[PDB]
């Protein structure tokens, strides 16, 4: 009468297994009968991991996945969509701040793929100080921003308004689609269609290119983007909470604001990171992982978990923020107000191919393809017609799928 089950997870940090190890011990100690072993990997190998696994029918019970990859296991079937919405149902979706569930919702609206424990968001970092030093509030919405970063640019000194992506990368991609969606422009429509070759898509890249006339030139990812924010190259800068560590070892985190891309409405990029339980295991196993789910997302576990990562990964469940774990973590009070504003723009994440509550899953090929990202590079660093590189780009999608 005792069952066994596995979590494969991406800490292959000895410090967070140890945490791991403690919250599984935790749950073993509350559920007798239920043993749950670690299965380590490391984020590059992955997916090879997963289909090795899974072309075995030795696929983990409870698997960590972006909600990106979510998307391509719940494509593949692999995931129990049922057991996931269980453990939704205990702990209740306003358990969860507005905004977060969207983001895992099926492509046909009915499920989600995971159950959310952490999101990274990416906006506008900037230098406090310097903005003070120019005289110049905060900025609000396109026009105060592109108005702030013409008026901190001077490229005989090598300083710049802002840092903004403009590689052939998935980062380009990510701060642009901030632009759309705060131009209600994303790559899909309700019935999932490609629709990027719109007016509202055009004037959002019509309004990165006249920003971009203010970044560093040349093809920037990045390295480029936080280098430059690290060493004064540029007051500015649309990048993750991953920048946050580095604020706390390199610089001042008093002197760090961070403001939302906002024209139409506001739009905040946005990773979660969940965890899911797949599909075909033994009816006991799956009620195993159901338990173990529910347990990480009590308030002192779900707690230790993101603050696996403190700064860099937000909590997305509303318990975190009571807990002694979280208000009395060194990095969480030497970033101030930072961590409620940032929490507080969890409503607005909005990413490309999520439209209402349908997350449509041929953004994986559009994602996978680069056209968008290299789209953006190709009117920014190449300097190319922008109105036949969007139309061009619609037809390689199109063709795409
Ligand atoms: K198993
Ligand atoms: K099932």
């Amino acid at each position: 009468t005792n069952v066994s089950i596995e979590f494969m997870h991406s800490s292959v940090e000895q410090e967070r297994q140890a945490v791991i190890s403690k919250l599984i011990a935790r749950f073993e100690k509350e559920n007798p009968g239920i043993t749950v072993k670690q299965v380590p990997v490391e984020e590059d190998a992955y997916n090879t991991k997963v289909i090795t696994l899974s072309r075995s029918g030795s696929l983990p019970e409870v698997i960590e996945t972006s909600h990106d990859y979510a998307k391509v296991m719940d494509k593949e079937q692999l995931i129990d969509r049922k057991a996931v919405a269980t453990v939704i149902s205990n702990v209740g979706e306003g358990a969860f701040y507005d905004g977060v569930l969207r983001i895992v919702r099926t492509e046909d609206g009915s499920a989600w793929t995971g159950v959310p424990v952490s999101a990274w968001i990416g906006g506008i970092w900037y230098r406090k100080d310097v903005l003070a030093k120019a005289g110049l509030e905060e900025p609000k919405n396109w026009q105060q921003l592109l108005d702030v970063a013409q008026k901190l640019n001077d490229p005989a000194n090598k300083k710049y308004g802002i840092a903004l992506p403009t590689a052939e990368s998935v980062l380009t991609e990510q701060s642009f689609s901030q632009f759309a969606l705060s131009n209600q422009a994303n790559v899909f429509n309700a019935e999932g269609k490609i629709t990027l070759d719109t007016p509202e898509m055009m004037q959002a890249l019509t309004y990165y290119r006249d920003l971009t006339a203010n970044t560093m030139p040349g093809s920037n990812d990045i390295m480029e983007v936080k280098d430059a924010f690290m060493n004064g190259t540029a007051p500015m800068a649309i990048y993750s909470t991953y920048i946050l560590p580095a604020v706390i070892k390199e610089g001042d985190p008093k002197n760090v604001g961070f403001v939302v891309p906002t024209e139409k409405n506001s739009a905040v990029y946005g990773m979660l990171t969940s965890l899911t339980i797949t599909a075909g295991q033994k009816t006991e196993e799956t009620e195993a992982a159901e338990k173990f789910v529910t347990f990480m997302e009590q308030a002192d576990n779900i707690a230790d978990w993101v603050m696996m990562s403190p700064g860099a990964a937000l909590p997305v469940n509303k318990a975190v923020v009571t807990t002694a774990t979280w208000k009395d973590n060194d990095v969480i009070k030497a970033l101030g107000e930072l961590p409620n504003q940032l929490i507080g723009e969890l409503p607005n994440i909005q990413v490309f191919g999520a439209v209402g509550d349908k997350n449509f899953t041929r953004m994986g090929d559009v994602t996978g393809s680069g056209v968008v990202s290299s789209m953006v590079h190709n009117v920014t660093v190449g300097k190319a017609d922008l109105s036949t590189t969007l139309q061009a780009s619609q037809k390689k999608l199109d063709e795409l799928i």
